[PDB]
């Protein structure tokens, strides 16, 4: 009974693979119904495989309306609302502000934020209608800390936590929570790519002494989208081995 | 299942006799822990005991007398081989204007509420390092953050936690014990329960959840720090306000 | 004398017509710096040139045009050999409930509160590089850091300000620039001016001051940042609320 | 006009070297009629020496609450009123959790912490019934970033943020405002300690590349006495060269 998802339906976005995909399958191994994205059919097929009977993957470009509004109709139509969106697709442009491109700044803000507002506006209706609802951000350490050569995913991470504070006062009363789990480095794709002397240099501001699994952000993102932590709200819970504390 | 199991784990919960500290023991109890609960009497030591059943057992306690301390963590050396989880739940208030506070009422609280932390963490620290995991828990308080009018002392003492936290946790990250403060905002309780009507319709007034929060809920926090699942985090407050203050 | 002084500084101040930037303009001017203040219209870039007076001139900019901004750094550049001093001042609000709010105005703060930052500090960044020594304070708000309902999209952009001042801090301390947010709570302008009785009487109820804040007071706490006195701080926010909020 | 504190008596403790001279220094320069403090009478002398008729200094131990009565009144007796007080005096008692002494904690909270309390409370009236006051703690980096080895005087310096917070919002309506200011690592004679390996460590984790100067702390508590800052309140200025970023 302790952390139960049975009877809510949950989008992942970005569910392919790393936090994404570890967060769709501990959903719905907390009894959740999960519908888990990708960007391309074998992707969102690749995710049906994974969740079996316990949900679907569909294709998903979060930049895209009609996308956004396609993807939430076949949900609606199959499973009925979404109780819990996770906001967890997000890309880098990495590039010191001297070469930063106007692009690279703009694909980050369109991916990594603005997504965040129409996603979360699309459900919002459902879950007021219902007076129940859990939308949790995946944010980032950088959000909070900043990092050379990434001040637009800062920027857009930041802006997350923003965007998360108001809505939540907006919907609190009506039982709708809204909150951002922002990971340290965690060992996926955006990561190996990292070279020996820079993974070296990153691990040695974690006093845990490692990267973080995949796992461990699935975990806080399960433990916020349950009926338990209904009194969380605006929150950022880091998750990051103690590389930055707040 | 093995999902948030505490099965194995020793779990030391100061202050288990009513309101948060209650709601916490009972359900590290549910999650497989074996706990220690403690009142200050003998009469709450044994409703601990009684609720606790075959799950754990009360004990009396004061966190302000170094040597009931000594002796509670030896009875629970002695029995059940010593501490896994921390849980600094014990804590008061000594409410007043600052030109109204008594040196007395300054002194209480540091000693009741931010001492404590120092002395207790410090006590079972060394059998965590050795079994090389451990978690300390240390019930904060929203107005740590934020600040209140008429505690200043509590405040101080409720900051102060998270100082001592977030040293405590680099020292000790890397031999697998996690340090972490769990900050509630107001919560129905005995302490909550002491506000007039017009103040707590204010207090209300200020919680876009529009209610206080239940001790279970800060329960569910705490148990979440302290499963194997969160290993990865430390050094962080874990907010739990409906709410009352945005970070 | 040589505290808090500007002599020799080119300051680019953005939306300094009226309001909070024009406070800034007329401190920094004081300081001894040559200001450059900006409106969206040529009336209003006559009015900064008529009370900046010898102190510098004012100048028409959209923020959101990066072929004004081109051709605004150019002229500046050109005469006064570029800018030494930024104040990000410039930003609109379009308020809405998220569930009324529409894709241009999201867009719309975007582009005017956030975009608008990175362009101009990416344009003067060369400049400020090659001689070692550089301001950038961006103005912000206490909503950034608090959220506000009605306001998600500015409360965004603000928080993404802090985000963005961050990671251009970590990138050019070494080179001797600093780059710090200035946050305001409510101040008297004509943003304020437009909120009705009822809203604006439950503002004030939120602010422990008693009153908003004066232009004034934001623009002393961005002198004070401007000035060589303020090379230790960087990646800072600070905060100008009269305690609406405390961090 | 700008910055000026002509007519303000200012006390600041522990002003006999280091970031409390700076400090003390700096608001004489900016015109208050400045009392600084040592531990010692020949401290105490060495103060007046530099304030010349700028002020004057004063034997205080703030852990002594019969010191604190006689110095505010000798205070009163000589200038008036105290309206700016500068919270500098502090210690610190380093080690690790394990082998950390009650009296090391004691003496932490003693001087770094409870003094606080008794400065700020034996001041307040003053200041309230002139409806115009500042107090400013200097706190540290370590109070936010926290610091193996250091609990102690981490969790002294976290509660004196607390302390201003819960102040402030009692006070600022008649015109008194409680601020803290923050250094990173500054060069005293708490750093001059540090070993080379220690200093070369501290400077990798300050962006600026160099430890403060006591005079930068100086200019951002005479910020923060000004009249110019009235509508600060409750807000730690972090000084620290982006060491940490909040
Ligand atoms: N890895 C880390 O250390 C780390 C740390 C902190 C925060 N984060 C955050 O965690 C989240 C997941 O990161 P990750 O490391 O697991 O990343 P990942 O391995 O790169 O996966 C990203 C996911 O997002 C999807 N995606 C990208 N663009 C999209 C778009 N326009 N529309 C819909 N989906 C899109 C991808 O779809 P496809 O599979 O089809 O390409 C993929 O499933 C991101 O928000 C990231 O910023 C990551
Ligand atoms: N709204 C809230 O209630 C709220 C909000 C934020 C934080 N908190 C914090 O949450 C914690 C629990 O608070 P609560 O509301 O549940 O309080 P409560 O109902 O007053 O319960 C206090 C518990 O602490 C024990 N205790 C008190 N002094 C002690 C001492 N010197 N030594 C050992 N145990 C002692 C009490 O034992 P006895 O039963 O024997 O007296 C009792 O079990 C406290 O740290 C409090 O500051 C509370
Ligand atoms: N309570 C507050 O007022 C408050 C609190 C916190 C933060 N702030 C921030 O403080 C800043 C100044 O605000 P304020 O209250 O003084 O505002 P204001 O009175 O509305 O003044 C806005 C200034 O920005 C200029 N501006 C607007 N859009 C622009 C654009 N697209 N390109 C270039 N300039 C543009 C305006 O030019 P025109 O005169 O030509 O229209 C004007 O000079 C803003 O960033 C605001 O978000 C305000
Ligand atoms: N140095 C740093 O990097 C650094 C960084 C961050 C924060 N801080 C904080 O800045 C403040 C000043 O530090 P500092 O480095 O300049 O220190 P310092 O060189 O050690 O000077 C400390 C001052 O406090 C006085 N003092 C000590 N105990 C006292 C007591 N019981 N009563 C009255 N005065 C007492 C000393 O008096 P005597 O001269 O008579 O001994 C001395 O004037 C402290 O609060 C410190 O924690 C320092």
């Amino acid at each position: 009974q302790f952390m139960n998802l049975e009877g809510k339906v949950a989008l992942v976005t970005g569910a392919s693979r790393g936090i994404g995909k570890a967060i769709a399958e501990l959903l719905a191994e907390r009894g959740a119904k999960v519908i888990g994205t990708a960007t391309s059919e074998s992707g969102a097929q690749a995710i049906s495989d994974y969740l079996g009977d316990n949900g679907k993957g569909m294709a998903l470009n979060v930049t895209n309306p009609e996308s956004i509004e396609a993807v939430l109709k076949a949900i609606t139509d199959e499973f009925g609302g979404v109780d819990i969106l996770v906001n967890n697709a997000g890309i880098t442009r990495d590039n010191l502000l001297m070469r930063m491109k106007e692009e690279e700044w703009s694909d980050i803000m369109e991916t990594n934020l603005t997504s965040i507002f129409r996603l979360s506006k699309a459900v919002l209706r459902g879950m007021m209608k219902k007076r129940q609802g859990r939308i949790i951000n995946v944010g980032s350490v950088v959000g909070t800390m900043g990092n050379a050569g990434q001040a637009n995913y800062a920027a857009a991470k930041a802006g997350v936590i923003g965007f998360t504070k108001s809505m939540a006062r907006e919907v609190a009363s009506r039982g709708v929570t809204v909150n951002t789990v922002a990971p340290g480095f965690i060992e996926t794709d955006m990561t190996k790519a990292l070279n020996d002397e820079q993974r070296t240099a990153t691990l040695a501001q974690v006093p845990a002494g490692r990267l973080g699994d995949p796992r461990e952000i699935a975990s806080a993102v399960a433990f916020l989208a349950s009926p338990e932590a209904a009194y969380i709200t605006g929150e950022t819970l880091h998750v990051n081995g103690g590389m930055y504390m707040i």
